[PDB]
């Protein structure tokens, strides 16, 4: 019955890395925010680098992207994302306006959706950020069906952080800041359908915001707002502008979740922290394999497994039943586990609070950069990311590490598709002659199986034979490329990751 300190310390270091620009912070930081004893941050962090949840590049501590796998289990299991976001989508680039959808998180509103256009003298906010309720359209919305711990939640927040502070996502609540009226306009809000934002973030941000009701109970599911600026509309004008074009996309929403096929949770899951006990192992003290365990819980969760049972939950880890309750638990009071229907538990918005909204904007050519510099030390040559240029017959080089035509390149044989790299899985191009200089390379997809960048290793042909390149460099190209694809496929899941 009692809580798992590890875990809740371990979420306590990612909470304090989310917050942190870059993601990232030093392990001296990390003892300085978290009150952490330096033996315990080394540990965590040294479990969590080994989970591939964090990387450490000296005396830093960076997040990385399968961190995002966490977040990606409680949109999975959402479905809101997947079946709503190609709608949302679709309405910011007809009105050529900011859209987007939040979820309510107790005292405030985390974002599920982000598309913003126009957005240039206005701050934005990412899939995961948390705004707080009084300061959106999109709280009132939410608060209408608070309960009353809901608002005792709601009251305990605004005493304790008078100045908002902790939203780092938005402007500290200045002096002297008139009252939001946060009741009156949450019954406002239930008696109207919508809701109107008038520069409560800042000077010239203004928006409006229509609840999409679930179509099984009625309840608010999720909140779609258009966002706008005072050089275009007024908070007035935007509602009498459109709202009525809002009320007509949320309708199709709802239908969208009315007409939802039931979801696929894949082939049944075992033994997903089975894993643990062999890293246990091998790093000893330096492996804390209860926080590994305890985050691993998370991802039992996804499509179609939105609510388990302690049984479920597991079957599905491999764990002990007294581990697994333990674990659920200590989640439990770190606010990403609720209880649900049927002695269930269920995934809350608050696991997007791991890492989340900074790595959401992590490009193609950031994920590869670590892994082309440890490439290029692995074989003591110069490493590569690439992709084709706007003319569609020449390269663009995106990343780099050191140690004309795409069709003269091996990266180019690679992007253009080529007959011999489409059945080899590589090209090998010895692509100056006078100079001696000879590449190999191979592609990089996407989850959907789509080339988007290539990989290559560069070096001088000297004596070394073409067999001899392949034999040695191929192996660790592929390797270097496999990773770079699996954090591409978790980043990628509920995020468009750029390639340049």
């Amino acid at each position: 019955d009692e809580a798992v300190a590890p875990l809740l310390r371990g979420i306590a270091v990612l909470g304090r890395l989310t917050g942190a620009d870059g993601g990232t912070l030093s392990l001296s930081a990390l003892e300085r925010t978290t009150g952490l004893a330096r033996s315990t941050v080394d540990r965590l962090t040294a479990t969590l680098a080994r989970m591939g949840y964090v990387r450490l590049d000296g005396r830093d501590v960076v997040l990385a992207p399968r961190l995002m796998e966490l977040g990606n289990a409680y949109l999975a299991a959402l479905r809101l994302p997947a079946l709503l976001s190609a709608r949302a989508d679709g309405l910011a680039d007809e009105l050529d306006e900011s859209v987007s959808l939040a979820v309510g998180d107790r005292d405030g509103i985390r974002f599920i959706h982000q598309a913003t256009r126009r957005r240039a003298m206005s701050l934005s906010f990412r899939i995961g950020d948390l705004l707080p309720a009084e300061r959106t359209a999109p709280g009132p919305l939410f608060a209408a069906e608070w309960t009353a711990s809901d608002w005792h939640r709601w009251r305990e927040r605004r005493a304790a952080d008078p100045g908002d502070h902790s939203f780092p996502a938005v402007p500290p609540r200045e002096p002297g800041a008139p009252g939001e009226d946060f009741a009156r306009r949450a019954a406002k809000a239930a008696a109207d359908g919508w809701a109107l934002d008038d520069q409560l973030i800042e000077p010239g941000l203004v928006a409006v915001s229509v609840p999409v009701r679930d179509p099984g109970t009625g309840r608010v599911a999720c909140v779609a707002s258009v966002v706008s600026h005072t050089s275009r509309h007024t908070a007035p004008d935007l509602r009498a502008a459109l709202l009525p074009r809002l009320r007509a996309a949320v309708a199709a929403m709802e239908d969208d979740l009315r007409a939802a096929p039931a979801p696929e949770p894949g082939p049944p899951p075992a033994g997903l922290a089975l894993w643990t006990g062999a890293s246990k192992q091998e790093l000893g003290r330096e492996f804390v394999e209860s926080l590994a365990r305890g985050l691993t819980v998370l991802t039992a969760f996804g499509e179609g497994r939105s609510a388990l049972t302690l049984t479920q939950v597991a079957q599905a880890t491999g764990l002990a039943r007294a581990t697994a309750r333990r674990a659920l638990l200590t989640h439990a009071r770190a606010g990403l586990v609720a209880p649900a229907a049927g002695h269930t538990f269920t995934l809350t918005p608050r696991v997007l609070s791991l890492g989340f909204p900074p790595l959401s904007r992590t490009s193609l050519p950031e994920i590869a950069q670590p892994h082309l510099t440890a490439l290029a030390e692995r074989v003591h040559e110069s490493a590569s990311l690439a992709v084709l240029a706007d003319s569609g017959e020449e390269i663009q080089y995106t990343a780099r590490a050191s140690a004309l035509p795409a069709r003269a390149t091996a990266l180019g044989r690679v992007l253009l598709a080529l007959p011999e790299v489409r059945a080899r899985g590589y090209a090998l191009v010895d692509e100056e002659l006078e100079a001696g200089l000879r590449a190999i390379a191979v592609p990089v997809r996407d989850r959907t199986g789509r080339v988007v960048a290539a990989l290559n290793v560069a070096l001088h042909a000297a004596r070394r034979t073409a067999d001899d390149c392949v034999a040695q460099i191929l192996p660790e190209l592929r390797h270097t490329a496999d990773l770079v694809e699996t954090e591409l496929r978790v980043a990628g899941r509920f995020c468009r990751v750029a390639v340049v």
